């Protein structure tokens, strides 16, 4: 069996050593840097679970971040009830553990856990299927509980190198687009006050698997990372879109898909200037807008939209185009990345309220879903 064991004071590479290959259509679930994590490299699992009416939210990331060391292991976790609670924590860890089994390391049960050797438990398990995955919490006093996916099996892994990127030699996409959701968690209101979230196998409930792996740490590639899960109608919209330091002229950048009842209408890898809205369509893309006017609550930090516009185009012969606006309905988290003032960026979640459908129908479908706004600093020319 595979093993991928850091633990300790030395798991950090000297140099920024690289990671192995892209596996093509594979999950790519086991670690990249399996021996020695190079310290500007970040790992990320990400499981997520919301309620199909915005009633709830929630979402782990389970982090491997070498420019974080020594406190490099993290599993984020945020979560967002209708009431208007919000809770956000990061269980740090100082033992994350990933194993593979089966005779192929591209194709076996997954199992990671994050733990102490006080007392923390975080652990994920993916059926070598992608057909189900299981995260589960034991952290006293914090956070208790279980998530579960079954996958609706949407057609999703990448079949080469270009189709995992988010940006050249970056890694983001879906080994399960679309599952079937529960979770059964008790959180503490450090406000001992406990708090349930339950989310029941005939609710609607849904969620996905995120897996990225970068070489070289946001912070200095990105001024800006959009995230984004949605459900309306018949359709389910996935995003992880990137807009690039001034070095690099704002490269736009994505990794994101549209499906229409299960079937995948826009295999979006191009991310188009926010202020086209054209016909054009030599391939699938995605086109992301800030929006500023009309209904949604402001964000705080650079950019003061009320929502994102999602315009989705197929290069598929009938040239469709979806348009969706997702409006901020709920403030869930709310954090600095950078010091205060005139330049001063955020990190923003929301649960979001969506409508729109095919342009030039009279379709006009309603939904909910989320998105992760990150800004970042423009940077010293």
């Amino acid at each position: 069996p595979f093993i991928s064991l850091l633990q300790g004071d030395q798991f950090l590479a000297d140099t920024p050593i690289p990671g192995s290959a892209v596996i093509p259509n594979s999950g790519n679930l086991f670690p990249k840097w399996a021996d020695k994590l190079s310290p500007t490299a970040v790992e990320t699992w990400l499981f997520d679970a919301m309620a199909e009416d915005g009633s709830a939210a929630f979402t782990v990331s389970f982090f491997r971040d070498g420019s974080q060391a020594p406190a490099s292991f993290r599993a984020a976790i945020n979560a967002a009830w209708s009431d208007g609670t919000v809770w956000s924590q990061h269980l740090v860890v100082p033992v994350s553990v990933v194993t593979s089994d089966g005779p192929d390391v591209g194709h076996g049960h997954v199992a990671g856990v994050w733990r102490t050797e006080t007392r923390t438990t975080a652990s994920f398990d993916v059926a070598a299927d992608l057909s189900t995955t299981t995260v589960v919490f034991d952290a006293p006093g914090r956070i208790t509980g279980s998530l579960t996916h079954r996958s609706l099996g949407y057609p999703t892994l990448p079949q080469s190198d270009r189709e995992a990127e988010v940006a050249p030699g970056a890694y983001w996409f879906r080994p399960i687009a679309m599952a079937n959701a529960t979770v059964d968690l008790t959180f503490h209101i450090d406000d001992k006050t406990e708090k349930r979230m339950v989310l029941g196998p005939e609710q609607g409930a849904f969620g996905g698997m995120d897996r990225s792996w970068l070489p070289m740490v946001w912070g200095k590639e990105a001024t800006d990372a959009l995230f984004v899960r949605a459900q309306a109608g018949p359709y389910v919209m996935a995003v992880m879109r990137l807009v690039s330091k001034p070095h690099k002229y704002y490269q736009n950048t994505v990794n994101a898909a549209l499906y229409r009842d299960g079937k995948i209408v826009s295999n979006a890898l191009r991310s188009l200037p926010p202020d086209r809205r054209d016909t054009a369509a030599t391939a699938d893309a995605v086109r992301t807008e800030k929006l500023y006017d009309g209904d949604g609550l402001v964000a705080k930090y650079r950019d003061k939209n009320v929502g994102y516009r999602l315009e989705f185009r197929s290069a598929g012969p009938e040239r469709e185009k979806w348009s969706f606006d997702l409006r901020h309905h709920q403030a869930w988290w709310a954090k600095p990345t950078s010091r205060p003032g005139p330049d001063g960026t955020g990190n923003s979640g929301f649960v979001v309220e969506v409508t729109g459908g095919l342009v030039g129908s009279e379709e006009s479908v309603h939904g909910w879903g989320m998105t992760g706004e990150v800004e970042l600093s423009d940077g010293h020319h």
